[PDB]
């Protein structure tokens, strides 16, 4: 049954919940972005109103299948109402398309779900400036200290750099570049940029993309595989297997895979740093892991909450256990207490 995280009290509506069949009172179903953890159940066969930003509404309609009377996209930064509640998307810095949701109740209590986000200092001079927010739906992926990584600024950096050099010194190596779902289109769209190449990829994820209203795609990306020195593939391609069968493929026209895998966080976060990264060799092919995330590192986190101070936090993420959620509650109260709210 639909948990109560993703319930909005005082309205009929919910946030992210759709593998749930019919939900009972539910007259307006909001989805964050697409992310299949986020979208799933969404079919050809939804018969119930979707509220989305416009990218997310192009997704549903083209790669989902969803019928074009159910989706309702909505403006970011504009005050939008909502069978009769006021609310807001705003930018979540997230993947393209995602949203922070700012609902004003009935009532007077003002609700902010960040979906998935990244917290950046700029949002503390949106919409949200103007008012305060009793309860705040947060996206507590890494809710923890031990979660440090750096700005996405210096890891595009370190990504175009390592490219431009091998391929400079090697005019024959060929990137590849690995992908799961949307997001972190910023590494492979650096990395082709510095080359003077396109893009390549398979129709599938060259469709997904020109949904995005990302500017002059049509100039960036490409289906012909040959004329591209950037590809892009399937992130459980990213392994010698994979790589050393897609080089064959090639017909002799490269004798070297350099290959990024961009992740979330990873242990090695604790002690190497950004600058003293190295990659997994064996012969011709080089596997680079960097840590480009589309999350809040703790810090970032913590300095949004204490800046907003909320009356009530209601995490989102990692709170199917009990130590989990305890270990969430200590972070929030000491935060609470160092900040005076
Ligand atoms: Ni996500």
């Amino acid at each position: 049954t639909c948990p109560f995280y993703k319930k909005i009290p005082g309205t009929g509506f919910t946030v992210d919940a759709f593998q749930y069949g019919v939900v009972e009172g539910c007259t307006a179903y909001f989805l964050t972005h697409f992310h299949s953890d986020h979208y799933a159940g969404l079919s050809k066969h939804f018969t119930f109103p979707v509220y989305c930003s416009e990218i997310t509404g192009n997704l549903l309609k083209n790669k989902l299948h969803v019928q074009e009377q159910y989706i309702h996209p909505l403006p970011l930064d504009t005050e939008c109402i909502v069978n009769g509640v006021k609310v807001v998307l705003l930018d979540a810095n997230h993947c393209p398309g995602a949203v922070m949701i700012l609902f004003y109740l009935p009532n007077g209590t003002v609700i902010l779900h960040t979906g998935d986000f990244r917290a950046d200092p700029s949002m503390e001079r949106s919409l949200l400036a103007d008012q305060k927010v009793h309860m705040l739906y947060l996206d507590t992926t890494y809710c923890s200290p031990e979660y440090t990584f750096p700005s996405q600024q210096e890891v595009i950096r370190f990504a175009i750099n390592t490219a431009f050099e091998a391929v400079t010194l090697n005019p024959h190596a060929l990137v590849v570049c690995g992908t799961y779902s949307i997001g972190k289109e910023k590494v492979f769209l650096a990395i082709a940029d510095v080359l003077g190449s396109k893009v390549g990829m398979s129709q599938e994820k060259y469709k997904t993309l020109q949904c995005l209203n990302i500017p002059e795609i049509n100039s960036l990306i490409t289906t012909d595989m040959c004329s591209s020195l950037v590809h892009l593939l399937p992130m459980m391609q990213i392994n010698f297997k994979g790589l050393q069968s897609h080089l064959k493929k090639c017909g002799g026209k490269y004798n070297q895979i350099l290959a990024f895998r961009p992740t979330g966080w990873t242990h090695s976060n604790k002690f190497t740093r950004i600058a003293d990264v190295i990659p997994q060799t064996k012969g011709n092919i080089s596997i680079y892991g960097i840590p480009y995330s589309e999350h809040s590192s703790y810090l970032e986190m913590k300095r949004f909450v204490q800046w907003l101070k909320p009356q009530k936090i209601i995490p989102t993420v990692n709170v199917g256990t009990w130590k989990s959620r305890s270990t969430m509650e200590k972070y929030f109260r000491e935060w609470k207490l160092e900040a005076g709210y």
